[PDB]
């Protein structure tokens, strides 16, 4: 699809068996999902943006479905009010910025 | 241009006669730049990032070139980890997300 930026670029994703809405975010290096359980081992990480840093759990090799396209990669889980699909998974679905 | 997301989508901007590097950020509603001097009056704005809320200076109707495309719009000045070009100016340069 071609997604305009007049509004936030929100799509439906499926992760951990759950359907969620998420933001396609080219400024996020990594994908960050609101608090949820995922299977497998994890390790702590700090990520920073406007306002400073938050602590998240890093899960590797997690599959997501993003607007109908399957991808696999690292997912960070932590206290965010909005699910963020970051570059590590945007690349896998062939997303590009065009102008 | 068509910009893939394997690396950060960094571009050169021109604002205040000066060249700076900025990140094209579809998850930002607003454009936020690090401390610099801009002409005219400013207004207060609170914006919320991943780490919490910060006060910024809002300057309206600022001329800015982004990857060679001309925009005239609102620029927020404050402590950001990187200069970010948000949707208010991405729309002016005709950017879309495609996959
Ligand atoms: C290492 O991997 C990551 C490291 C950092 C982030 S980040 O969420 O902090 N951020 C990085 C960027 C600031 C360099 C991504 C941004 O797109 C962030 C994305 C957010 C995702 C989620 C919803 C909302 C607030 C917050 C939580 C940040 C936008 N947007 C943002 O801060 O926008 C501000 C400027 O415009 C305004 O409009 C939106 C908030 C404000 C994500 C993954
Ligand atoms: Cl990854
Ligand atoms: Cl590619
Ligand atoms: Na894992």
């Amino acid at each position: 699809p071609q997604i305009t930026l007049w509004k936030r670029p929100l799509v439906t994703i499926k992760i951990g068996g759950q359907l969620k809405e998420a933001l396609l975010d080219t400024g996020a290096d990594d994908t960050v999902i609101e608090e949820m359980s995922l299977p497998g081992r994890w390790k702590p990480k700090m990520i920073g943006g406007i306002g400073g840093f938050i602590k998240v759990r890093q899960y590797d090799q997690i599959i997501i479905e993003i607007a109908g396209h399957k991808a696999i990669g690292t997912v960070l889980v932590g206290p965010t009010p909005v699910n963020i699909i970051g570059r590590n998974l945007l690349t896998q679905i062939g997303a590009t910025l065009n102008f």
